[PDB]
This record gives C-alpha cells, sequence and structure tokens, in this order.
C-alpha cells in the first residue's frame, strides 16, 4: 500500500514507553507495550479475578460490552523473563495507529501484583515473530501486513529521553526523530528480533562477549540485560553494588564511570554513563541505579544480551520484516 502510521507513546520515568490501543466495538481503550522481545497480543479481562488486585487497577477488556468479540476460550500462558500471565484467547477488533485488525489476542485471567501492580500499562502489543507466538497466534503486525495497507514491511521505534515520550512508526521510519544514515544489521535467523554481537567493552577493554554472544533488540524491556554471570562480571569492571533487582553506584560516582560499547554488525554502539546511570542525584551519601542488569533467558532464544530501552533512546531502530535486519540510526 502507500500508508504510513503512528503510535504516540507515553514515556513513564525512562523506564516504561507504552502506546494505547482500541480493542472491541465500541473501542475500548487499553495502554500496551509494543514488544519486539515477543509475540502475542494480551490485555487484562473483565473475567480476572479481582484477588489479583493488578486487574483491580489496570483497565479490564470486557467481551461482554463488544459487538464485534469473537469467542475462542482456548487457554494459555505467557511466560516472561519478569513474570507471567495466563488466561484465554479472543478474538476482535484492535485500532492501533488508525489501523484496524481482526486480531487473536490474549484475555488474561491471571495477573500476578508483583510485578503488575508495578505497571503504567495494561498489557502487552508483541512485536516479534509467529515462531515465538505462544499458542502460535498470528500476531498483530502479520495481521498487518496481510491487508496491504502499509508501503514497507518494516516498524521503527523512537523512545524520547524526556520523561511526545516516543513514537512507533508502522510501514516505514519518521526521519524527525533521527539522523545519519541507518546501519543495518542481519538477524541471526527469522523468528527473533535477535543479532549477532561480538564485544561488550568497557572503556577500550573488551571484556565481554569475545567470542561472540547474542543480542535481541527489545523494545519491550527497560533496560540493557544480559546474564547473571556476564552482568556480574561488567559490574565488578565498573564498581557497582549489587542490590536485589538493581545495581547501583555512589551518586558522586557516576559521571566518572566508562563508556560501554557494544560491538554490533562491525561498529562500536557506545552507551557513556549518562545513557545508562540514573542521575537522580551527586551526593556521596546516595545510591544511583544502573539502567542494566541480570536478565538470564533460558535456550533457546538465549542466554543472550538484550538492548532495551536504554540502548533504544539513543539508538532509534527500524525492524525491517521484508529484509529480516534490524535498522540504527542516532535518535534525536
Ligand atoms: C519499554 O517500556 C516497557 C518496559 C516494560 C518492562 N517490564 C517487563 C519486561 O521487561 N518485559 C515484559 C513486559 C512487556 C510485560 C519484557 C518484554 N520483552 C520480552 C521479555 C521476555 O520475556 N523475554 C524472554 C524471551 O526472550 C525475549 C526476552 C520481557 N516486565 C514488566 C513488568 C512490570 C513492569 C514493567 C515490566
Ligand atoms: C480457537 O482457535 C483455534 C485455532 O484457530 C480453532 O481451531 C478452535 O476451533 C477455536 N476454538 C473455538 C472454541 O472457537
Amino acid at each position: 500500500g502507500n500508508t504510513t502510521s503512528s503510535v504516540i507513546l507515553t514515556n513513564y520515568m525512562d523506564t516504561q514507553y507504552y502506546g494505547e490501543i482500541g480493542i472491541g466495538t465500541p473501542p475500548q481503550t487499553f495502554k500496551v507495550v509494543f514488544d519486539t522481545g515477543s509475540s502475542n497480543v494480551w490485555v487484562p479481562s473483565s473475567k480476572c479475578s479481582r484477588l489479583y488486585t493488578a486487574c483491580v487497577y489496570h483497565k479490564l477488556f470486557d467481551a461482554s460490552d463488544s459487538s464485534s468479540y469473537k469467542h475462542n476460550g482456548t487457554e494459555l500462558t505467557l511466560r516472561y523473563s519478569t513474570g507471567t500471565v495466563s488466561g484465554f484467547l479472543s478474538q476482535d477488533i484492535i485500532t492501533v495507529g488508525g489501523i484496524t485488525v481482526t486480531q487473536m489476542f490474549g484475555e488474561v485471567t491471571e495477573m500476578p501484583a508483583l510485578p503488575f501492580m508495578l505497571a503504567e500499562f495494561d498489557g502487552v502489543v508483541g512485536m516479534g515473530f509467529i515462531e515465538q507466538a505462544i499458542g502460535r497466534v498470528t500476531p498483530i503486525f502479520d495481521n498487518i501486513i496481510s491487508q496491504g495497507v502499509l508501503k514497507e514491511d518494516v516498524f521503527s521505534f523512537y523512545y524520547n529521553r524526556d520523561s511526545l515520550g516516543g513514537q512507533i512508526v508502522l510501514g516505514g521510519s519518521d526521519p524527525q526523530h533521527y539522523e545519519g544514515n541507518f546501519h543495518y544489521i542481519n538477524l541471526i535467523k527469522t523468528g527473533v528480533w535477535q543479532i549477532q554481537m561480538k564485544g561488550v567493552s568497557v572503556g577500550s577493554s573488551t571484556l565481554l562477549c569475545e567470542d561472540g554472544c547474542l543480542a535481541l533488540v527489545d523494545t519491550g524491556a527497560s533496560y540493557i540485560s544480559g546474564s547473571t554471570s556476564s552482568i556480574e562480571k561488567l559490574m565488578e569492571a565498573l564498581g557497582a553494588k549489587k542490590r536485589l533487582f538493581d545495581y547501583v553506584v555512589k551518586c558522586n560516582e557516576g559521571p566518572t564511570l566508562p563508556d560501554i560499547s557494544f560491538h554490533l554488525g562491525g561498529k562500536e554502539y557506545t552507551l557513556t554513563s549518562a545513557d545508562y546511570v540514573f542521575q537522580e542525584s551527586y551526593s556521596s551519601k546516595k545510591l544511583c541505579t544502573l539502567a542494566i542488569h541480570a536478565m538470564d533467558i533460558p535456550p533457546p532464544t538465549g542466554p543472550t544480551w538484550a538492548l532495551g530501552a536504554t540502548f533504544i533512546r539513543k539508538f532509534y531502530t527500524e525492524f525491517d520484516r521484508r529484509n529480516n535486519r534490524i535498522g540504527f540510526a542516532l535518535a534525536r
């Protein structure tokens, strides 16, 4: 086709970027993360027991208020690295950036308070491949492609550093939010937004991923992550202290921290301390969190690094389904 369309995103505290979709007739609105690290659509269900407090606080899809609903009822569980939701499949019309698509999605009936009470978003729109889709449910971008409306089989992510929170372009990219040329890196394989990485360096020292490793480009993740052993080494190099869920440095040390570079497609993608430290103070008596942590992702996807919002804030990212590649450009 000829259409480009966009979804405007909100940036909650540089950690959660979400847009709004409509589901049903008339449209029920949900806040959703657009997640290249997964392939299912879900939102919380009116069938969710209210003993799940996360279903009390989030927007619930009520099938009984939608005239375009089509029951399916197959039960599915989506296991994320951060937690699990379960429920059942339904079909309805989803509106996303003014594109209406008939989509099979999860109605979540089991939604654990940890972590989902910490989600500003209600649900997830998986932007990954059908190969990753639980229940082999056709992902929404595949269904959008099938309509022949988009000028290209691509979508692009801008995540703002100011917390316009962000923008996803369906069918292209937005030159207003990047500059210079795209650097295009081929996927290891179709089915996952994962590329080869050939080094993680602290300063001039390539102390990790020397023999090569994987990098998942995960728009649904807040941080940069790697395996526990990888991240422990990295954090030992930075002089960072491990806590339960994050690593920290004394805030005064934040600006002294070295650059971290990811060797992707023959180039060094470099984050400075400003890109990865939540510099909330300059006090030697406060602790400042790093936007880098351990996520152990089991095979076949992992072990793998994952380049989340921390990375994407700096690097405008085009996801190219036509050519099975990811393009990076400098975000502005
Ligand atoms: C950039 O803005 C969105 C940041 C959301 C970060 N966040 C995650 C989170 O990081 N994820 C899930 C979620 C999308 C459901 C990621 C999304 N990408 C897929 C990964 C994942 O499960 N894997 C395992 C399989 O391989 C790919 C990475 C989980 N869980 C959360 C719970 C409460 C609050 C915030 C949470
Ligand atoms: C749910 O979807 C599957 C796959 O399309 C289909 O075979 C099945 O019959 C559906 N079930 C119901 C109850 O509609």
